[PDB]
Parts: structure tokens; sequence; C-alpha cells
DNA sequence: GTTGGATGGTAGT
DNA sequence: CTAACCCTACCATCCAACC
């Protein structure tokens, strides 16, 4: 079973300077802007010009602006890059209807049928990247492995514009090597937990109780990391579903306010229930982001779909519940919807 | 025991 | 207002209602 996975290259950014070929060459910084002032917010995505400077996809905009001030600041444009994205997904389709889109920017084809080894393999990861170059002029970057993991893995190894595949060969090699903080799904807090344990290699984990490890990491992330380790990993190319759908936004102030709050909320009901097309949702959550922007929320489920008043009704409800629970100041307000029939 | 709801943690883009 | 957007997946834990 062979995977292509492909990642386009600083999408956003990218996007960008196709729309604007003046920009290529220069520093090129995508922005949300919040409202709250001059500047307010973070930064979606830059281009690698700008990434040599310390400005990354997160930081907020004024420190961008502060350690790169001449670079051009543009903002986020969400439904451009959603168009070409779209177009790209299709384009992957030619070459397998087998896909699975994991985000904005990038999806992994099950290619076991298009081709007969990694060579093949690699030459229709070359063959993609062009096509797509002639059609939306995006660089993109391609791992091959054997599963979706590794795959991953390799095009992260390969970013920007790269084609990379990792072997059987491989796959046994980094099991070996590969430290563990590099495994798509141990991010921080996990990683720290894996160190004081001493397991710093996916092999590690082969040598130790699974109760212990369990009784650290949690279940799903041992099974997962001895599944990986013992090269048993065949989780299959699946069309992606949403299980959530939702929008928050950033009030010009922290209010306690309801009569000020409100607007926020019924905004983010109108996008939210907008997004939804044809979906009906039998629990919602309002989500409030605090002063310390600590994240909290509070939900209801129903026996039924939720028509857009109920919503309306409900969420407010539920702010007030927030409100009456916690007593810090709000600062983003927002709301999600779930359980789709 | 079962599942499934409320809330929050972690991760990733 | 003085920095910290935006969105979704999956999972753990704390309960409760129950086959
Ligand atoms: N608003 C916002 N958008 C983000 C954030 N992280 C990523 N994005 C968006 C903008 C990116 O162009 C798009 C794809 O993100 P990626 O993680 O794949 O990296 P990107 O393509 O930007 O650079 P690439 O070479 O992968 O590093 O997702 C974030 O923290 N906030
Ligand atoms: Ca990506
Ligand atoms: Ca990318
Ligand atoms: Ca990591």
């Amino acid at each position: 079973g062979i995977v292509l996975f492909v990642d386009f290259d600083y999408f956003y950014a990218q996007v960008e300077e196709v729309l604007n070929p003046s920009l290529k060459g220069k520093p090129v910084v995508v922005c949300v802007f919040s409202g709250r002032f001059e500047d307010s917010g973070a930064v979606a995505t830059a281009n690698y010009e700008a990434r040599k400077f310390g400005v990354k996809a997160g930081i907020p905009i004024v420190e961008a602006k502060k350690i790169l001030p001449n670079a051009v600041y543009l903002p986020m444009r969400k439904e451009v890059y959603q168009q070409v994205s779209s177009r790209i997904m299709n384009l992957l389709r030619e070459y397998s209807e087998k896909i699975e889109i994991a985000s904005i920017d990038e999806a992994y084809l099950d290619i076991s049928d298009k081709v007969r080894d990694y060579r093949e393999a690699y030459n229709l990861g070359l063959e993609i990247k062009n096509k797509i170059l002639e059609k939306e002029k995006i660089t993109v970057t391609v791992g091959i492995s054997k599963n979706k993991v590794f795959a991953k893995i390799a095009a992260d190894m390969a970013k920007p514009n790269g084609i990379k595949v990792i072997d059987d060969e491989e796959v046994k090699r980094l099991i070996r090597e590969l430290d563990i903080a590099d495994v798509p799904g141990i991010g921080n807090i996990t990683a720290e937990k894996l160190k004081k344990l001493g397991i710093n290699k996916l092999v590690d984990t082969l040598s130790i109780e699974f109760d212990k490890l369990k009784g650290m990491i949690g279940e799903a992330k041992a099974k997962y990391l001895i599944s990986l380790a013992r090269d048993e990993y065949n989780e299959p190319i699946r069309t992606r579903v949403r299980k959530s759908i939702g929008r928050i936004v950033t009030m010009k102030r922290n209010s306690r306010n309801l009569e000020e709050i409100k607007p926020y909320l019924f905004r983010a009901i109108e996008e939210s229930y907008y997004k939804l097309d044809k979906r009906i949702p039998k629990a919602i959550h309002v989500v409030a982001v605090t002063e310390d922007l600590d994240i909290v929320s509070r939900g209801r489920t129903f026996p039924h779909g939720i028509s857009k008043e109920t919503a309306y009704s409900e969420s407010v409800k539920l702010l007030q519940k927030i409100l009456e629970e916690d007593e810090r100041k709000i600062r983003r307000i927002g709301v999600r919807f779930s359980k789709f029939i």
C-alpha cells in the first residue's frame, strides 16, 4: 500500500503572489486583523522571504511589523484561498478519487493502484507538482510513504517545493532514529512526558509496559505510537466529513456586558449557520475566550435539529450561563455547531 | 459494566 | 487599545442515566 501526501507551499501567501506577481521575491505576510487597535491580531502565514526574519504563522502582527517593518502586509482573504484550494483538490482527484482532504492546503492520495512501486510513485509526485504549477502556478511539497503518518513526515522533511520518498527501509530506520517529538500527533506537552520517561525514539515505546505508558500519555496515544513502532500502522485514506462547524470573533474591547457582547455572538451565528449549508445540527456550544486567554464553553445537545431561531435563543442562555459561572471579562466570543443529522 | 453528554486538554494548520 | 487570529479533530475525565 502506497500513500502520496500533498501539502501546498506557504499557501495563503503564495496565492497572493500568484494574484500579484510583483510580490514574489519580497517578504509577504498575510494577516488576521482583530480590529481592537491599529494592527491588532495575528499572522495567518508568511512567505519564506519573511520567515527568514522570524515572521511566522501565529505571531502578533505588531511584532511582525516590529522585526520586519518593511514587508508587505496583506489582509486574509479565506474565500480566495478556498477557491484555489478547491480547484487544486479537484486536480489531485484526477490522479486518485481515493482522496482524503485534511485541511485547506493538504491531502492524502492513496495511489496503491495507479503505480506499482515507489519509483513510479515518485514520478507521479513529479507529474503532480507540474500539473498544479501548470494550472494554478502553485508550488507544493510531496511526501510518499506506505502510510499517512510517514508520508506527512516525508513532506515535512522536504518543505518547501520538495518531494521525498520514505521507503520500507527508511521507515525501519526512522522508527529507530527519529526523535519522538517529531511524530505527527506528538506535540509539546506529550513530548515532555515521554522524556521524563526516557522515550526519545519511536522504538523506545516497544520495550515499555503498556499500562505504564498508557498511564502517562493516555490510551489513544499509547496504542497509536506502538502501532507506528511495530510498523503495523494502516489507517486507510477516508473521505473527510466535517464533525463541527463554527465561528468565533474578537470584540473591540473586553466585556461582561450582555448588551455589548450580543451583536458579536449573533454575528457568529449568522456566519456559522450560513456555513452549515443544508446541515442540521443537534448540538450547539457557545465558546468564550477570556481576558487571560483561557478558553471556556457551555453547550447543549437536543434530541432534534436546531433551527436558526433555537440557536439564537439558546446561545444567549448559554452566554449567560458562562457569565453566571465565570467572572472574568470576555475577549473573543463565538459559537460552534455539531452532531449533524 | 454501556453509552453518551458537558467541559476542557492537546494538537495541528 | 497597547500581543496572542482563526478553525477543526480527537481524546480524557467527570458525571449521569441505564441495559
Ligand atoms: N489564521 C491562521 N491561519 C493559519 C495558521 N496556521 C496556518 N494557517 C493557514 C495559512 C496557511 O497558508 C495554511 C496552510 O498552513 P501550513 O501549516 O500548511 O503552512 P504554510 O502553507 O502556510 O507554509 P508551509 O511551507 O507548510 O509551511 O493554513 C494560524 O495559526 N492562523
Ligand atoms: Ca499544511
Ligand atoms: Ca503548507
Ligand atoms: Ca512535535
